[PDB]
């Protein structure tokens, strides 16, 4: 089979991508930070699907020695066709209060991680010969800032760049590199007049594209960050519910 | 379902009718040229057991002309999909173009878009059942050309349209996005673009294919690139 | 003295625009689409800085052939170095309801004439072999949609993609080609709650970037869209009034 | 006189920021991470425009704590209404050779420095109350990649997105915060558009522009100063 590994899963996006890719017949990898039975729970559902499902903590508390996890994880897989680095919750802080290491463990957990297993992944592919693909879970706040979360703004940013660069520099290797961006997506209803299309996303409708740019359809598309977001970014004060 | 691609072609148009073909969409087909093309791809439509209805929606006669797409929808009972499908790029030099000719431009690439886009919108409306439209722009609604600045700017303006569309027809769930190609190989190595490759016409319809899914219905206002790395290419590069 | 034209000026940014360059010792050209008095007033202001003032009417209900009074306008001035393309009036009109005549008079106005006008003044420039200026005033909406103004919107994303085009399209006559899209302009602190600075912007926090694209210090700035807006593009669904 | 802190200055962007500043009539403070000599030559030709000039090392790699030398300057000033963080040289590593100390030192240097300056300065603006002004020099490559200085790109992106971020939270305070985003700068060229490499001066004229009152309506944006190098894609 094509082998998956989603980086820093969880029990939304990063659980349906795995599981989406599980029943399209990929093998999947699934790397945990802390969330060690989330990450079995996920890797129980994906064997349902009749696919091999492999597991390993990547520690980003122990960057950079702690990425090494992601050798292992290939290895045991034999290959990797995908990797998806799943985005992790958003953390706050008052710009003019933020401690100095809370805006390090910010940029450790949203991007520092993303780069080192990244470049594990590419490695692979370019080593394998047969191409790959990389894909970054974003956030509309790569694009638009968040009036209280500083650090996580420029962190999506940061990984948006990485995004652009990694897709120029590694398309001789025919390594696809793109970013989904989500706006709001509930995590499991009243409308949400704030957003244009009043309501949250769904973890599935991230997923899907996802699953969109692992097909031999997306074999074109390098270099974007695709947005995701109910119309989010069109919002301005000319529409903003007063 | 019915899916319409306005100002089809033997490229990206034909591809998007066979794929949605495919999805169990019944298939409209309006063209402005290539008609005898359009009716290749309405009997090929008809090999997957859906039906395909073609009219010439004629850009040289707007506005009346548009009321083509009245008389397609009317036939194949409702629209869900529109694909409004982009012409041939015209260049020519901006110190000397004609005023005629800048005006063209627009007709050809926006104004109908435009009308195809009000019409699909009212009857998506009178369904109450939402919709999509797609418009195909191109890496140009967002970067020049040195020697297309007509082209460049319809491209930019069916952009903002789009954007427009969707912030405005949000409360009807129609959902409104662009495909912007980059250099797409049609019937009608370029180490110069990242990929060193034109895509294919099937590397664009499987995009549309995508936003005509259920699992596109989050999206909406956006401009989807896809270029071979075209946009990431500067003068370092 | 340089030359500086500003084209379908009006008594707000294209007046401050006039006035503005008029005080960096650039001679005025004003064409009048609209508001004629206005344009009178302008130029008598102009003349008090110690420069020439001249204005003609450009039509842009006769297009194309009114924009040929632009020509007369730089015949009287001698050359063009700057050409401000001023913004019109919004126009707003529903989507699904919008006549197609509507749809291209907003085209007409909000760049057709601009077209016309670009044009005229970069074969002058290019003959001159000195260099020039284009500034175009577009809008915030070359950017992000209005609600209910597609037209509007469209015809502005036009001219910013018309800005980049002329930019490249014109670069080997150093002739610098940029956007100035504003915020929401008074034509005041904490009554706009809506726009992040909690005001509408000053004309002058328009023409005063204008007179800065007009300097040397502007010469290596093209195919850009500055926009000058208090933090309206910033102000997404997070954002608290 | 309002006081301009132009951070981790150079013999470029930096002194030209400083000098324009100077000639407009705003006392300077100066930090250096590299080039002291070049810190000190800025200083000499400020104090000809009949302003203050005053410098400290501001160690990067020291950080956090080698942040507070621009409490220090900011102490000695009296004030701050201007913060320019300069920015300093891009340095390159392949991406799939690029070790880990060699990413970190590039967030360090191009990002973490401005985040702690940005933060000081701010903090002094608010216990002021007079708003003031955060111009982050970033680069076309805020906007579009490298294909073989991915850190340094990834790091521009950064910064790009914290001056929106502060912008946005900033912005009761009347602290505009922007960006300029310079092209190849000299401190004939047929792959730029312009055909030359850009002025320090044409950098810095911008700033000035951004710390005059015709700018008050102006935050959260990058203005990009390129010789239409963004408009060349490969048409061009
Ligand atoms: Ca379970
Ligand atoms: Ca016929
Ligand atoms: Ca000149
Ligand atoms: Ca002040």
């Amino acid at each position: 089979a094509q082998v998956a590994i989603i980086t820093a899963s969880d029990s939304g996006i990063g659980k349906e991508c795995a599981l989406l890719l599980a029943q399209q017949g990929f093998d999947i990898g699934i790397t945990w930070h802390s969330d060690e039975e989330g990450a079995k729970d996920t890797a129980r559902e994906v064997v349902s699907h009749g696919v091999r499902a492999e597991i390993v903590q990547l520690d980003l508390g122990n960057l950079p020695e702690g990425a090494l996890a992601l050798e292992k994880l290939i290895q045991r897989l034999g290959r990797i066709d995908v990797l998806v680095n799943n985005a992790g919750a958003m953390t706050k802080a008052p710009f003019l209060d933020m401690a100095f290491d809370e805006w390090r463990k910010i940029f450790t957990v949203d991007v520092d991680g993303a780069f080192l297993c990244s470049q594990i992944a590419a490695r692979q592919m370019v080593k394998q010969g047969q191409g790959g693909r990389i894909i970054n879970i974003t956030s509309v706040h790569e694009h638009t800032p968040l009036p209280d979360a500083s650090a996580y703004t420029a962190a999506k940013h940061a990984l948006g760049g990485l995004t652009k660069a990694m897709a120029l520099e590694l398309v001789r290797h025919k390594i696809l590199v793109n970013a989904v961006a989500p706006g709001a997506i509930a995590t499991p209803p009243d409308a949400e007049p704030s957003i244009p299309l009043r309501r949250f996303g769904a973890t599935h409708e991230i997923a899907s594209l996802v699953v969109w740019l692992c097909s031999e359809g997306a074999n074109y598309t390098t270099g974007q960050s695709l947005i995701v977001d109910g119309g989010f970014m069109l919002a301005n004060p000319q529409f903003n519910p007063e």
